């Protein structure tokens, strides 16, 4: 997260870190067994990390629990970053607490203009290179469709949407893909692709989760 601020320790509790010897990405809990993140994060070997706030030093409310089973969408093109959403189901449910909590699937889309939360341990720079080990947090606004489509000409599909700062300064950046944007309580995107980090007229862009909601909702049904 770039320009972003410290959230405070566990005051994103559905906000999990995906470790495979080290943080790579993020994602979001949406049920005691189930997490959201991104298909451009797949990899085998995965352990899911709830409750965390600094990553590199255990302060006594986490969870650490190995992935069962992931589940890329069955359309997702790494070429285009469509559909880019994925499931991991965990080898045992977590334990619900205040730290740690699921965040409500949408019922319907978010709409333009609205501010949500983004959050994530990702690079902090958007020139160079910084890693937090603290939550990062940033409040940003969804863009129109028109602006975002006139940002990256040819490449917004309908299942993808802008968030942040046409200016720049404040944006998601790399180490943040897979994690949660959230908007008036629910999941409405995952942090999934832009051109560099907070630079101007380049705002990032976040998968569209009110599009998978019925294949959320049927793949946990049946594993
Ligand atoms: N504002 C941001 C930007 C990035 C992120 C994290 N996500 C990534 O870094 C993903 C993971 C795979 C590569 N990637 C990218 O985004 C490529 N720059 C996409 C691209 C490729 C080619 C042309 C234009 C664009 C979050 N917030
Ligand atoms: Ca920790």
């Amino acid at each position: 997260i770039v320009g972003g601020y410290t959230c405070g320790a566990n005051t994103v509790p559905y906000q999990v870190s995906l470790n495979s010897g080290y943080h790579f990405c993020g994602g979001s809990l949406i049920n005691s067994q189930w997490v959201v993140s991104a298909a451009h994060c797949y990899k085998s070997g995965i352990q899911v990390r709830l409750g965390e706030d600094n990553i590199n030093v255990v302060e006594g409310n986490e969870q650490f629990i190995s992935a069962s089973k992931s589940i890329v969408h069955p359309s997702y093109n790494s070429n285009t970053l469509n559909n880019d959403i994925m499931l991991i189901k965990l080898k045992s449910a977590a334990s619900l607490n205040s730290r740690v909590a699921s965040i409500s699937l949408p019922t319907s889309c978010a709409s333009a203009g609205t501010q949500c939360l983004i959050s994530g341990w990702g690079n902090t720079k958007s020139s160079g290179t910084s890693y937090p080990d603290v939550l990062k947090c940033l409040k940003a606004p969804i863009l129109s469709d028109s602006s975002c489509k006139s940002a990256y000409p040819g490449q917004i599909t309908s299942n993808m949407f802008c968030a942040g700062y046409l200016e720049g300064g404040k944006d998601s950046c790399q180490g943040d893909s897979g994690g949660p944007v959230v908007c008036s309580g629910k999941l409405q995107g995952i942090v999934s692709w832009g051109s560099g980090c907070a630079q101007k007229n380049k705002p990032g862009v976040y998968t569209k989760v009110c599009n998978y909601v019925s294949w959320i909702k049927q793949t946990i049904a049946s594993n």
